[PDB]
């Protein structure tokens, strides 16, 4: 197909030579006569391996062209990839100023032109974007109306520099937004010969995946940096502690421990974090990531509290009590910290956890049960149907297996919130998730 | 083998099972008479899949048993396991107040006996612990001498409550902090049958080993409470987002961004932590965790600096300037800044780096390279010789394969100091390294 791209830094101009090398008419579009200039020559305007070569290959088969003319571009294309640039503001919000610019050149240059065109936005840009931002602005500019008329549709790029080109060769996969299937099929067809899984969510999910691939990146090179930083402090070698760490692919490199939800506890976790903490604050080594955790630990308890308690209602039954489904270890349980705020703030609770129960009977924390918590583990009730009818708000805290039929069968007049993720689908007036 | 642990708790209890399970002979201790008790009728103190029958079969083949007589379970086999808790102190801190008990009956136990006892420490303790806690009480209460007379080794575990068992027989992989072969040797030959790699290393490396996997998980979690709050928030469901975070191996659930060392820049990362906790922000969405990997990350440039600047001397070398090997972008290059703050404090500063050389001749960044940085590529040399020879501190800023050599045979009468891990070991009077 013919593709036209807007934007010829380190991802437009690699976007321009990946795909004409790969049989497809490419037209490079950026505002400055230098960049062109040298894409004409068939040259990179970057050091990045092996980009001249294939932009020169561009240019031998007459395959990849570059102009500064926009309305062209779009009159001689019919699909256009928006690359340019969104750099920060000096508060920090992402600067839309290019991409507004681009919108409108392509509106304008689609009101001439009668067939369909596809609009792509590749350029990172914070959810909503596309919906609260290029579509309208598209729109009333050219007169026409998206999906309908014009197709459009995101599409994140995970190119690293210095490897773009094998990047863009071997991604991890292939993320796909989507307003109109029309918009999505022309993508797939796109990728269809990349060894790589292809993903097709809405517009909006698709901003937020790109973004937390980002932020995550960045979050784990600051715990690499901050582990580092406590290892030299106590004599040994950070990237040897690493290393080791990285071949747990168990649970260190695995999706475990990834699922958005509630806040942690147990008697390892929380003393840990707090254990190596104050050993780095000992050896006089900052540490704002790992010495945030914590707090942040601590906002995910109060944030279930706030939801379950703003339903006019200090009728709560709260499933599942141990830290988590399958032990009855009650130590540091984020749950009865939550049991307790309640206690302590006059709520009508009921508990029901059969894995704590069977240790009221048959364990070695009887004692612990029935005289270091006995304002919580009273309020334990063995029937679940009990539970639910004579509660108003249902919680659930853990991953018992027993609390998604829970949530399925779920009478009216109840009040669900879901703190681990049981919920087939998002909030509703009746169903809450703490991240959904 | 004879196998005492000591500490029948979560972790003691499975270890007790498991090994017991696998043909050796194990002496359950505790100090609570009634988890002997349990243990004697084969019955589980905790709730714990699969562990009642474990430990009745324990009992069943006789193979074991349980007593609050230390001495006579020392007395009674050849290696100890030391599983005891190890709580929190008000301050965060560890308390070795069990650990510390436990070291010292042993040490009393081995006196009167003649033959090699071995101890091992599967208790999580701070890096350090055994060599300034464990061996020195033992010692003084045997009178015998750590590593010649008895056996001492570290072993963490990484079972997780509620699989235990199945952690137990399928782990991540076994990591043996050793001090002398002997004990390490014996723990091999006991993880021989696990399907994972085995992992020896110093006694300190395997403490932090341990610390830095749980700390590692309780961060995932926090970022993904962080990210669904914030996708929450923008209207998506924080979970779709997680899983196609999840699906990529390549860089999101891999070793890449794992190697400590310098500050991430680049004009992607930086900028996308910050619009995203801006986002966060105009909705109301405390976010600790990623609001502090600025602080953090800035952090690290601070640090290299005061690395740099305690040589008592002004000429200092910078080699690499772009924010990675492999390319000329300077965008928000965390080396970039470093210059400038050597520049502010009056260093005589000369700097190295083949691709921005390179693009101030090809390329369209020239200008900013001429008219917006002079001050900094001014500084610039094309002979990497000329840089290093008339330089008493040189700086490895980034990857470039070409400084190599530099750190392999360094020419005498320089300082290096290692911003990305060069160096084959540790930090040295020569050449000191940001992490190790
Ligand atoms: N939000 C969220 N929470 C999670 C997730 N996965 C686990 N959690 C929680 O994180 C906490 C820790 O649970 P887990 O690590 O499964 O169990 P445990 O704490 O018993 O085992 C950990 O400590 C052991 C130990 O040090 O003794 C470790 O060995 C072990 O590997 C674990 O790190 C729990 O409160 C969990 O609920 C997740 O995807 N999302
Ligand atoms: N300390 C440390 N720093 C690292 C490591 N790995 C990479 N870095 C740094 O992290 C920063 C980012 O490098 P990288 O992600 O490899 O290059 P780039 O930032 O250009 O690509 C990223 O931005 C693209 C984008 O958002 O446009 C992404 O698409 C891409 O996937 C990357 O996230 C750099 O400053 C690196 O130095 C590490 O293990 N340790």
């Amino acid at each position: 197909m013919r593709i036209s791209i807007f934007g010829l830094g380190y991802v437009g101009a690699v976007c321009a030579g990946c795909l004409s090398a790969r049989g497809h008419e490419v037209i490079g579009v950026d505002v400055s006569s230098t960049k062109i200039d040298l894409i004409n020559q068939g040259k990179s305007p970057i050091v990045e391996p092996g980009l001249e070569a294939l932009l020169q290959q561009g240019r031998q088969t007459g395959r990849l062209s570059g102009t500064t003319d926009f309305k062209k571009a779009v009159l001689d294309s019919d699909v256009s990839f928006i690359c340019v640039g969104t750099p920060s503001k000096k508060n920090g919000d992402l600067d839309l100023g290019y991409i507004e610019t681009v919108c409108r050149e392509i509106g304008f240059a689609i009101r001439e032109k009668s067939e369909r065109h596809t609009v792509v936005v590749r350029s990172t840009v914070l959810p909503g974007t596309v919906n609260n931002v290029v579509i309208p602005l598209i729109e009333d500019c050219s007169g026409k109306k998206a999906g309908v008329d014009f197709g459009v549709g995101t599409n994140p790029e995970f190119l690293r520099e210095s490897t773009a080109i094998k990047d863009y060769d071997f991604p991890p996969m292939t993320v796909i937004g989507e307003l109109d299937k029309q918009t999505g099929d022309l993508l797939e067809e796109i990728y269809r010969e990349l060894d790589a899984p292809i993903i097709r969510k809405t517009v909006e999910v698709a901003e937020m995946i790109k973004y937390t691939c980002n932020v995550w990146h960045a979050a784990k090179v600051t715990f690499a940096n901050e582990i580092g930083n406590i290892a030299k402090a106590v004599g040994v070698d950070g990237r040897e502690v690493m290393d080791v760490i990285c071949q747990d692919h168990k649970l260190n490199l695995s999706r475990y421990y990834m699922r958005p939800g509630f806040a942690f506890g147990g008697s390892c976790l929380p003393k840990d974090v707090r254990a190596l903490t104050y050993r780095a604050s000992q050896l006089d080594v900052e540490h704002p990531m790992l010495g945030s955790l914590m707090r942040s630990n601590s906002n995910q308890v109060q944030k279930a509290f706030d939801l379950i308690t703003s339903h006019d209602t200090r009728k709560v039954g709260l499933l599942g009590l141990s830290f988590k489904a399958g032990t009855d270890d009650l130590r540091e349980s984020p749950l009865v910290e939550l049991a307790e705020m309640l206690i302590g703030k006059g709520y009508e609770l009921r508990i029901f956890d059969r894995n704590v129960e069977y240790a009221r009977v048959h364990g070695a924390n009887k004692e612990y049960i029935e005289s270091k918590i006995p304002h919580v583990s009273s309020l334990l009730v063995s029937d679940l149907d009990e539970v639910v009818a004579s509660s108003d708000v249902l919680v659930l805290g853990n991953g018992d297996e027993l609390f998604v039929d829970l949530v399925n069968k779920t009478p009216s007049g109840k009040k669900l919130v879901d703190l681990v993720g049981f919920m087939p689908h998002t909030t509703t007036a009746q169903a809450e998730g703490i991240c959904w």
